[PDB]
């Protein structure tokens, strides 16, 4: 394998940053140097395509599938394979919300009960709290396409999502906020995703699909989204061994939810958790090296 270091992008939610460090140490284990960089979560696909960054370890189908597809179409990035995980990223509510709006999880119920989700800032509209803007791109677009009486506010971090959900528990205040599985949160605050329109092939390209035959983004995200691994086209050539390990690398829901939990509940630094997780789970990743 080449002497050039492998460049691993790090973003702004817990499993991704832990997973990234877990994998880095694995690569180092077999003698490949690695370097980390923090990047915007949507823009990283163009960077991988160009080889400014070597790979991406968490290609969520829902949030990043379009940017991935777009890079792939341009050329220069490679679908290395999928983790054995299935993902869902969407508007979500803690279970007590049903008390206020028992038509849920139907998205039409959500909208019917809109005024219940209003905050001082949205006045008469329901408040949806999205995550950082480099995640789900099209909240506002989805609201307009489905013609919902909601307004969208982007949280400044993942932690603000957990703050809001947690802070609504005491008075069982209805809230709807961005969330995903696998992840630690649902285990803390049981709930459900809003059932938006079923994702179908090319709802982010073809208006004729979805409850709005005249515009895009009227679909909810995939209920069984993939979680892919992407690589720069040059990676297999330069680091065949690291690339081969990368094709074998596969984390599951439980492992991912656990990694998230280590930062968000147990309050560990992502790199500390990664080193701990590795040491505690060498039954997991060893065979990826062939041993
Ligand atoms: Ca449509």
């Amino acid at each position: 394998d080449s002497s050039d270091p492998i460049v691993i992008p790090i973003h702004n939610w817990s499993s991704q940053i832990v997973m990234s460090n877990v994998v880095g140490q694995i690569f180092e284990e077999m003698g490949v140097a690695v370097e980390f960089v923090t990047t915007d979560s949507q823009a990283v696909y163009e960077s991988v395509r160009l080889g400014d960054v070597t790979l991406e370890l968490e290609v969520w189908e829902g949030a990043f599938g379009a940017s991935f597809r777009a890079a792939l179409e341009k050329g220069g990035i490679v679908d290395v394979g999928d983790h054995d995980a299935v993902t869902r990223e969407d508007w979500w509510y803690p279970m007590w919300t049903k008390d206020a709006c028992p038509g849920l999880p139907d998205w039409k119920a959500l909208n019917d009960c809109a005024a219940v989700f209003a905050t001082a800032e949205t006045g008469d509209k329901g408040r949806y709290l999205d995550g950082p803007v480099d995640w789900l791109k099209h909240g506002k677009e989805r609201v307009e396409a489905l013609g919902m009486n909601f307004e969208v506010i982007n949280a400044g971090s993942a932690a603000a999502l957990w703050a809001e959900i947690g802070a609504a528990e005491a008075d069982k205040r209805p809230v709807v906020v961005f969330n995903w599985t696998p992840n630690f949160a649902e285990a803390v605050w049981p709930g459900e995703f809003v059932e938006f329109p079923e994702w179908v092939d090319g709802c982010d390209k073809d208006p004729a699909v979805g409850p709005n035959p005249d515009a895009l983004y009227d679909c909810g995200n995939p209920a069984t989204g993939y979680l892919k691994k992407a690589a720069w086209e040059g990676m297999e050539a330069k680091w065949p061994d690291a690339y081969a390990v990368l094709t074998r690398i596969s984390f599951t829901n439980p492992q991912i939810a656990e990694m998230a939990k280590l930062v968000d509940v147990d309050e560990m630094e992502p790199d500390e958790a990664a080193e701990a997780w590795l040491e505690a789970n060498e039954d997991v990743w060893r065979p990826w090296l062939d041993g």
